[PDB]
């Protein structure tokens, strides 16, 4: 196992854990200080601060990652353009 | 009728054309110009410059209109970050 958070990537750990779905529709791997980021849902904020593709929800205007597998699936691509928080959107 | 395209939104236009599919999954209307433009794939170049959400393909660098329904189709989540062309990813 090495860890999925490419600014990690390490492969000793005190406890793996999983993150998001990837493509193969399995669950990526990552280690206790990443993973545990994923499971509070702050992933994208703790480590991705500096990344293209934030927007903002278009309702409460929390900051989205998009174009990131991380946070895919708290993003709703809105009808119309722009994006949603799930509890905004939904 | 009313052109889906939020900038536009007409309800006259010399003929009606479809674009994304939306959420409920039936396919967005959009007026000639709109529709015309999506269909070229070039549907966010044209509308959405100014926006945020625009990544780079991880390979080719070509831009990306992230966290937008107009350009869904053609944006692959890369596994460990980022996105990718169609092309590009697969
Ligand atoms: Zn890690
Ligand atoms: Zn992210
Ligand atoms: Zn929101
Ligand atoms: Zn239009
Ligand atoms: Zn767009
Ligand atoms: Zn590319």
């Amino acid at each position: 196992k090495m860890c999925m958070n490419a600014s990690c990537g390490t492969t000793s750990t005190v406890e793996w854990k999983k993150g998001w779905p990837l493509r193969s529709g399995l669950l990526a791997d990552l280690c206790y200080r990443c993973g545990s980021a994923y499971e509070s849902s702050l992933f994208c904020e703790q480590f991705h601060k500096d990344q293209s593709g934030w927007r903002e929800c278009y309702l409460c205007s929390k900051r989205l990652h998009c174009g990131c597998i991380a946070s895919k699936v708290t993003i709703e691509l809105m009808d119309y353009g722009g994006v949603g928080c799930s509890t905004c959107a939904c």
